[PDB]
């Protein structure tokens, strides 16, 4: 099967043609009808060889929906041809956080060396992929899969960082997205499906501000040294409630907490090594809480699916076929795929 | 009467005799029965003139407790002689936070010059206290009011810090806290009374580990450098779910960081200009909050002292008079106050 | 002034000529710019002498906006002019419930004597009220004053029976709402705005079902017999996530438990003395919580002008004058008025 | 092996001769190291043919531990000799409920013919037990098994019942436990574990209000008419809480309702076909929510077992052997087990 693969560090990926797996007993087979293609992806692979931890060579992908094409020895509660999407940050399923279906926050997945497809595991940008469990595979219906395959992850993630802090997002709140990437894009209609949150956007590209605006945005600021002052001229004095950094880099994460109101909340949820939240008295407003959330859960997964079956997310995407991967791959390097991304086979 | 106050920079408090005040409308004197010395005046007074924002001169003491002696024109729902705990951190009452009692996250103070007893306003080193309003005062009944004096701010900043994530103290869960003084003996009774945490507590004096397991730790750790490894071998390498830092030098910011479960928390209470926790990816595990905490609410208030009244809260103290409040600010200084010092006017 | 009051038992009310009041110390007088109409105004009135705890006689009115005409003695956090809305379930003000702004849920009101406006105490349906207390007061700004007074009852109601399960009402949630009258219709925007739910309306009346869809609701049922039936077609076998029953009959409440999920809720908001929901194992669903809740809260009511403001409320009304009053509650009895009835004094 | 089994309707249980069950692909064969006895059973026992769902022959016991005997095909995370409870309510494992370990809400179960361990499955009170899932199994390593097995319906359902209000438990709450038998003495050491409520137990027998104040119970007192204003006088007129209906009959019912608190909560965990709270307005407070919980998650029951190895749970048991299993069922019908019966294979 064609499959685009990370193979030498340091290196473009490569479309190559590797044996199509069978799946053993528990697994599941899935021909994949589309793949994501995510920034993580970049960062990934322009690590040294000493962080790298995906293994070479390494399919990628970890934004993946497919067709139930054969069931493993034991496998149960699906049918062949049923729309799937995965799980990605899979987990042990059985410690505290597991058993709650948080299995982002999974405690014992590095000692029994459980890797997410696409990190790790084989991901998805491939004509066929294999999923580890069950608990691993969300229905999807009739969702076209080229719109479903960003929700495991565009999707699942903003997702997440929102629910973390939802109850403070009521009426007469205000959120701010920085980057309006593929996450943020899908962030800004999270925030306005789940919330009455008035919703400021920050990107450096205009065209970015626009597209903002377009899937809901109230604002749209330009990012940078003015795009503090600008949020609080919109929020007056009180500030943003909540700052969803989908950036995450020194810039950006300053502006957050030069924005945030008291007792609000910075998601440092874009990654940039070395780029941190300061959080210490006279740093950061009394009772603002910051973290850096990690994927999402399997119950938010399933709520993410409900929200682009009921038409709340618009998600901006551009097709590639498996053989474009490599070129897709440099199209986000350079900022020019307006949303997200996407590999059909 | 006589107050203790900070009337000019980079001096010692100083035992003065300043006029007993006269409420006016909607405000209430009380008859201090009870005044905490917290290290938060330690801070404030080596402030540089620039930053101190207490003005001079200023009655100290954030931490009162007294008895109604006089009602201001148009005061509704106290008596005079009930015993009454102060609500420190006074906000305007009509905003969004305030209206859910949330007055320490008040958005409104600052613009309209509300400041609180003992940083601003007056405090309660003095035989009398001026409160403000109503609403700012808690009924305590016969609690003793030495041991009460110190729930208004040892007892509520702790406990608003363990409330702000009290649904991840589940059973199984480990909760460390980091100094033993004045808060940190309190938020270990906090810990136990309101959740099933496992409390694994900090310090550097092991005169003040012991204090730890009298009033209830499960167990007891040397701050420094040895701490977040030690911590770790008591809560098996998941880590602690929490880590409240009642120091907050970078030390011991470092040291919740080095020891923070994955989803858990670290809430920096303690006070040290400067010292920051690092929030970003790398530095802490996923999903592991940080925040500043603030004084508390006023429901908190009315809990803590539900907690005192219920048995659930021993409030380590020793008492001063107001002419030893400046000898009490030095021991507060050196270290040697085991729990509480609490100014007791006659 | 003119106002109109309740003023025997058994009667409809009568327009009447009053004094003009003066606020005693503390309390503000506002001219009254709308007042609203609500349909326990009329199970109120149909009270026997020994129920009806309204006193006589009584201004009617327990939805009200205004402009602050004058301040009584010691009243500073508003200037005449400001445009406000009334907080409706008045508390002591001191209580753990009330110290959290949930004044609807104050513990000493009975005991005290503290009555809401528009019933035991003077209501809006007049040219002047009194409102006893600054907190009690919310600001609107330029809001239009006749869209509103329905946001303090017919919005904060439903706001706040929505509020205690917001987090139930993920993506792939249904709500029902049963009764789409003056709440009912607010209702529904609400859950519109706060939540991803579905929303399914029920009603007896087409044109009603016509407004539900009006104000966003994503289906229509008509209610009686067959409404379980349709609403499960709906909803595919899992029944509906909450109800939120704005009607309370019998035959309502009886569909909300034949329609109620697994782990779901029902909130029983209208009032319709001796039904009830019947909360016992095989008589509705595991896990499924039944409240009646009252009114709403302080922070409540700001989030609930903060929807209007922000454009997510359609209030849909029928203005009346104040000689209209009385008439305005037979339309309100015969189940004429497309929404709310307000009354705008001149 | 032997097995206690209910065999035909209307008869008592019997002592049977069955085959050693092997684990087909993802099974798990326990060998039963204790099997609690629970009064569902009785009521299971009762029901007339039609109602009944169990299945006939039908191997008792929803109460269960274990050491893992043999693996089935695939299985893994658990290894030969593994102290293990059994999770009873076994659900799909893949709908939104079940995704978040709440497989006692599961909205599949009924369609796929999911039941539970001595429900419709084969339970634990044989020599040896077959479970279904890895998932269904959490370890207990050296618990004691005789105290553990209660902890998988005795301890997890009325940990569930609490859990599902906790946040309304602070301190100056009170609960109030209805009940002191298996499932009623755990949930007063619950409520002191991860609460500060005062709790007050009920019930009628002397000698189980000796054993609930035992377990940590501040007060405890008569069932019957004069408990509702006994259980007044001891609150307050504010009243309780919460109230933990373990009984639920509707005297039970009824007495919960006399003394819940506005805002407050009544579980009615307690099974007694026809009886139910009955919530509308004057039969209810305002704000007090009613429901009827059904066993417990995953999560809960992990941490359960961690209040049980962590010394919070005395759980109080008699023991008999696989040929006393009938006589045990005898003597919780009487009444005469102090605490949990707890059958143990040899
Ligand atoms: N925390 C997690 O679990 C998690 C999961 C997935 C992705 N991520 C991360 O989220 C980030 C976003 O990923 P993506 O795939 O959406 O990226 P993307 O390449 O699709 O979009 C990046 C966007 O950010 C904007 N941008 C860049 N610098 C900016 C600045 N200084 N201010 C404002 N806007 C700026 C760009 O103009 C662009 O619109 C990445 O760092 C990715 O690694 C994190
Ligand atoms: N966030 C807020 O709202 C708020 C409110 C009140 C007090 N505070 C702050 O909390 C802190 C504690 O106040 P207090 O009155 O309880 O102080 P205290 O002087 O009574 O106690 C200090 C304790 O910390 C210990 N300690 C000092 N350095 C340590 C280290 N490196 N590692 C471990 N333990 C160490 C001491 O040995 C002592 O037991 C102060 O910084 C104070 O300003 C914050
Ligand atoms: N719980 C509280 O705090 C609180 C506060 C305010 C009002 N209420 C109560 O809420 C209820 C509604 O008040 P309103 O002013 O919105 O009433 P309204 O008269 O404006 O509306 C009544 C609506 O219910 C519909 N209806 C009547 N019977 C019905 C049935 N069997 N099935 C479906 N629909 C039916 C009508 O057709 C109409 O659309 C009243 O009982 C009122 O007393 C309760
Ligand atoms: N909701 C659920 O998911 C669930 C799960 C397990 C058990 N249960 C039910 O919980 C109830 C208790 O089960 P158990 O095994 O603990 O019972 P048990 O037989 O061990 O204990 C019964 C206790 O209730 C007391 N009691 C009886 N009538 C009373 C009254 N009127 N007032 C006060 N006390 C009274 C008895 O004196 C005894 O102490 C049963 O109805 C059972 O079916 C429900
Ligand atoms: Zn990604
Ligand atoms: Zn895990
Ligand atoms: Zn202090
Ligand atoms: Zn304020
Ligand atoms: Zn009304
Ligand atoms: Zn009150
Ligand atoms: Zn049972
Ligand atoms: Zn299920």
């Amino acid at each position: 099967m064609k499959a685009v693969q990370y193979t030498e560090i340091g290196s473009e990926p490569v479309v190559v043609d590797i044996p199509t797996p069978t799946p053993g007993p528990g697994e599941i087979l899935l021909k994949v009808t589309a793949a994501g293609l995510c920034h993580s992806d970049i960062t990934v692979m322009d690590m040294p060889a000493a962080q790298y931890a995906g293994g070479l060579p390494l399919t990628l992908g970890h934004e993946g929906v497919g067709t139930v094409a054969e069931l493993g020895e034991g496998v149960t509660g699906f049918g062949v041809g049923d729309a799937v999407a995965v799980y990605g940050p899979w987990g042990c399923g059985a410690c505290h956080a597991c058993a709650r279906g948080r299995e982002n926050y999974c405690t014992r997945a590095a000692d029994l060396g459980i890797t997410p497809p696409g990190y790790g595991s084989p991901g998805s940008m491939a004509e066929y992929m294999i999923v580890d469990s069950a608990r691993h595979l969300v229905p999807i219906g009739d969702l076209d899969p080229v719109a479903a395959a960003p929700l495991t992850d565009a999707g699942l993630t903003p997702y997440h960082a929102i629910s973390r802090v939802l109850p403070l997002l009521g009426p007469g709140s205000t959120a701010v997205v920085i980057g309006v990437g593929g996450l943020g894009h899908v962030g800004i209609q999270i925030l306005r499906a789940v919330s009455a949150a008035r919703v400021i956007a920050v990107d450096l590209d205009d065209d970015r501000l626009a597209l903002a605006r377009e899937v809901g945005a109230d604002a749209a600021v330009k990012s940078g040294a003015g795009a503090a002052d600008a949020i609080r001229e919109l929020t007056g004095g009180q500030g943003a409630t909540a700052v969803f950094d989908f950036v995450g880099a020194q810039s950006t994460i300053d502006t957050a907490q030069q924005v945030v109101a008291v007792d609000g909340h910075i998601s440092v949820v874009g990654i940039h090594a070395g780029a941190h939240a300061k959080v210490g008295f006279w740093m950061i407003p009394f009772g603002a809480s910051v973290v850096t959330p990690y994927w999402g859960t399997r119950s938010e997964l399933m709520e993410v699916v409900a929200l682009a079956r009921a038409g709340r997310l618009d998600i901006h995407t551009e097709t590639f076929t498996l053989d474009e991967g490599p070129a897709a791959y440099r199209r986000l390097r350079e900022g020019s795929i307006r949303g997200r991304g996407v590999v059909v086979p």
